[PDB]
């Protein structure tokens, strides 16, 4: 059972105009089996337009690439992004009193590398007011979280969502 396209596919910004399908495949084939890549050109003059996607067979391979950044393609240092509000921090709600940093570090540092946990408190008398925001070191980690049905922390079922 595949997993939906959309969840397999790269945009990739910043290209070289002379990027082909062709150059572009030959690049991002080392991370998966690419369904399919396409380099976005004008109707009429076929002048790139400096972007274009790249799907792969499996989420495990889009991983695989992100991973792999930073790419340079034809000599030009591009900007692949998942399936944009571009962010490196998360609001987590429904984690209530009981849940400490350590219980977020350890779930959400699997999604990538963590800067910042701030648990909110209550200005007035300290008490936690069950949410969190926790901010990465680059915007795949949030990609990857904001596409998850479900995220579980603590045994609470949480609602994540980008933050700005
Ligand atoms: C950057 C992440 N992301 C890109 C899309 C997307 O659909 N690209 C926009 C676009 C596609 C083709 C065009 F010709 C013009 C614009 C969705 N998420």
């Amino acid at each position: 059972p595949k997993e939906p396209e959309q969840l397999r596919k790269l945009f990739i910004g910043g290209l070289s105009f002379e990027t082909t399908d062709e150059s572009l495949r030959s690049h991002f084939e080392q991370w998966g089996t690419l369904t399919d890549c396409v380099v976005m050109r004008d109707p009429n003059t076929k002048r790139s337009r400096g972007f274009g996607f790249v799907t792969y067979a499996t989420v495990e391979e889009v991983d695989a690439a992100m991973n792999a950044r930073p790419h340079k393609v034809d000599g030009r240092v591009v900007e692949p992004k998942r399936a944009h509000l571009t962010v490196k921090k998360i609001f987590v709600g429904g984690i209530k009193e009981d849940t400490e940093e350590h219980h977020l570090r350890d779930y959400f540092e699997q999604y990538g590398k963590i800067e910042v946990i701030e648990i909110m408190t209550d200005r007035g008398s300290g008490k936690k007011r069950g949410f969190a925001f926790v901010t990465f070191d680059d915007h795949d980690s949030v990609d990857k979280i904001v596409i998850q049905k479900y995220h579980t922390v603590n045994g609470h079922n949480c609602e994540v969502r980008k933050a700005l």
